[PDB]
């Protein structure tokens, strides 16, 4: 196959995906949802269609604090790729349990990883992916930088440990937070990963997923 092919997972912003385009083979548009509680599925569904025809491609990053969420949106099989927004260690578990597309950035917001040989072994055998996102240390100082790169080094181990489905993303929200596939495989050299890992975290992984 193709040695050159680039896919970006998540991108959140119309101006962001534009530009993109140019620099990576596909590109889903992600929209962010925050539910305290449950849709509004009729609305849902048209916004979905509306994105659909805009953008192509569409993922649906659900944020919340209520396990029983995830399961209500997995159930009713909508026209998109599910993330889940990682950092509440109640949710990384019900996203990996739940079989999501994508957990993305389980140590977001927080002190530690938020993964371990537990949620490694359960991604694994339920095929669910890890995002590792480029935009948090975009907006960082370098102990804060330190602090989430300690986080991605020590999630990366275990998901290579554990043969976890993966992909690097700019998880971008805006024109600016975009990066080249260049600067993405950086990000997983970074993090410890091989050049061939880092070209199939942008690659042959993402292609596992968005044939949709």
């Amino acid at each position: 196959f193709s040695r050159d092919y680039f896919v970006e997972m998540d991108v959140r912003d119309e101006e962001a995906h534009e530009l993109a385009s140019d620099w990576f083979d596909e590109v889903v548009f992600t929209k962010k949802l925050v539910l305290e509680d449950p849709p509004d599925w009729g609305s849902l569904k048209e916004e979905l269609k509306e994105l659909r025809g805009k953008y192509g491609k569409v993922a649906l990053l659900l944020v919340t604090r209520k396990p029983s969420l995830i399961r209500e949106v997995k159930s009713r099989n909508l026209k998109a790729l599910l993330y889940v927004q990682g950092g509440d260690m109640r949710i990384n578990r019900m996203a990996i349990e739940s079989g999501v597309d994508a957990l993305i950035s389980p140590w977001f917001g927080r002190k530690d990883p938020g993964f371990d040989h537990t949620l490694a072994g359960m991604a694994a055998r339920r095929g669910v992916a890890i995002g590792f996102s480029l935009s948090p240390l975009l907006n960082a100082n370098p102990y804060g930088r330190a602090q989430i790169l300690r986080f991605m080094m020590k999630t990366w181990q275990l998901v290579k440990k554990y043969r976890v489905p993966r992909f690097i993303t700019s998880s971008a929200e805006s024109r600016w937070e975009v990066r080249g596939p260049r600067d993405l495989m950086s990000l997983g050299i970074n993090i410890g990963m091989e050049i061939p890992e880092a070209r199939a975290s942008l690659n042959f992984y993402p292609r596992t997923i968005v044939w949709k």
